[PDB]
């Protein structure tokens, strides 16, 4: 006989003795696949996920990773046996991803995430953010990876990467509003909540959404769209990539994008001091920059317009 | 202590009897129950239920393997959406514009409407059984399930506003474009000659340029150098081709390509309209048909039909 545990979380461990002769579904070890393995005797005490096969577990997986997919730990896991041989390197006090499997989009994400202020929901998100914090971020970037329905080696965007993670984060608060003027369909104001507030599509500068940027409306007309109100912690502006000049001191982080839609390599700066720009595990600074930015991000509390 | 005698599926074509008492919801028998969308999950059995077919989740082993024979899909969540959005499509109307099958408009479903019409349009063999039975039933009229599908497919629930490219971009994934090839060349005068072959649904995508003819010739692209490259299309097998472009005024003309997708407005709202070459150009917008000899308006998708190509370069 053997004596191991089952598990979801890997927090709510079940004490469940193995026979020495799979018999309890598909089951992992430290992110590998033992459906094939009869216990070693070199398993007594440790901890097997097993891919919920009952109420009670699968009650336990909906409050931690807030979704009833049962793909999504078999994904998880496949990520997770990839993530956990990358090295994240601490770039300028931040955890970063160095290059493997086209993870360039990953790491600027995760950057990114670690310097803006989000409150993830699901307990899954929260214990890895931390863990990623502490210099291991193997847990954050398997799960970030499983949310978004994508696989190691996998292109991916920053942009959709950050949207999809803000639909686990508390953002329900976050509100935007919107006044649109075409001058053949009048004045027309737009109230957003939630992961739609903090997120924009058409400009990079925070200050012309602010002073009103020039929209299609359904006129076919150029229409001005402006920034009525913002209540948010944080706002990302992006844009299909193009030259950006970015000043010091005058946002949070960025993505640059050199390539196009089919290919093309992420780069992160970030404003400290002066300007950093993290590749992977290679860092540059810079006073000032100049380049292909397809994402820029923010601080905010609250704000309104005086127009 | 009545019962009656209904049939549970998540299917439709493997039924299984089920006696179920009166005295409790179909949700404390069956989990999430659906009578012909509706949701009848937390609704007590009628008389008037008796011999019906009701969609629940899949709960068993048949039950998820029936779920992912037709769909070919495990999440249980599927059905969830299949049928709430089928109960709103089916009380959609689906008229014939052009002698095609459009969708009046509803619940921000142009986006919907514009990629019904341009299936219509190409050749696509789907892989589950479900989209090929609803995509059949879409082209006779009655596209009220072939849409609930999309949507689900697709992550997507009704009234929520669509992309054209990302619709396609899903079904593509569930048709058989195993056969489709595409060979690209990437030339910068600082980092050198490369070539690319791609298959299944990347052969028959492009994002960055509408034009045809000038994929062909080829197209500005950085590079990482820090210079601009060409990259041209070497050779491409496949029965169409989806190039797509951030929306730009572009003109359409008449028996140069099979269909297009008009958008008007912004990434965070904007209308779709559908552009048809006929014998001459015909716009659809829901059930509104109008046409002209030229066109010119936004265009960010055109479809051409491609047989096989083999460049000049
Ligand atoms: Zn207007
Ligand atoms: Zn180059």
């Amino acid at each position: 006989t053997i004596k191991v545990f089952t598990t979801v979380d890997n927090i709510n461990l079940h004490t469940q003795v193995v026979d020495m002769s799979q018999q309890f579904g598909p089951t992992y070890l430290d992110g590998a696949d033992v459906t094939k393995i009869k216990p070693h005797n070199s398993h007594e005490g440790k901890t097997f996920y097993v891919l919920p096969n009952d109420d009670t577990l699968r009650v336990e997986a909906f409050e931690y990773y807030h979704t009833t997919d049962p793909s999504f730990l078999g994904r998880y896991m496949s990520a997770l046996n990839h993530t956990k041989k990358w090295k994240y390197p601490q770039v300028n006090g931040l955890t970063s991803i160095k290059w493997a499997d086209n993870n360039c989009y990953l790491a600027t994400a995760l950057l990114t995430l670690q310097q803006i202020e989000l409150k993830f929901n699901p307990p899954a998100l929260q214990d890895a953010y931390y863990r990623a914090r502490a210099g291991e971020a193997a847990n954050f970037c398997a799960l970030i990876l499983a949310y978004c329905n994508k696989t190691v080696g996998e292109l991916g965007d920053v942009r959709e990467t950050m949207s999809y993670l803000f639909q686990h984060a508390n953002l329900d608060s976050c509100k935007r509003v919107l006044n649109v003027v075409c001058k053949t369909c009048g004045q027309q104001q737009t109230t957003l909540k939630g992961v739609e507030a903090v997120m924009y599509m058409g400009t990079l500068s925070y200050e012309q959404f602010k002073k009103g940027v020039q929209i299609p409306c359904t006129c076919g007309k150029q229409a001005t769209k402006y920034l009525v109100q913002q209540e948010s912690p944080f706002v990302m502006m992006s844009a299909p990539p193009a030259q950006y000049e970015l000043k010091h001191g005058t946002f949070t982080c960025a993505s640059e994008y050199t390539g196009n839609y089919q290919c093309g390599h992420y780069k992160h700066i970030t404003s400290k001091e002066t300007l950093y720009c993290i590749d992977g595990a290679l860092l540059t600074k810079s006073s000032e920059y100049k380049g292909p930015i397809t994402d820029v991000f923010y601080k905010e509390n609250s704000y309104t317009t005086t127009i």
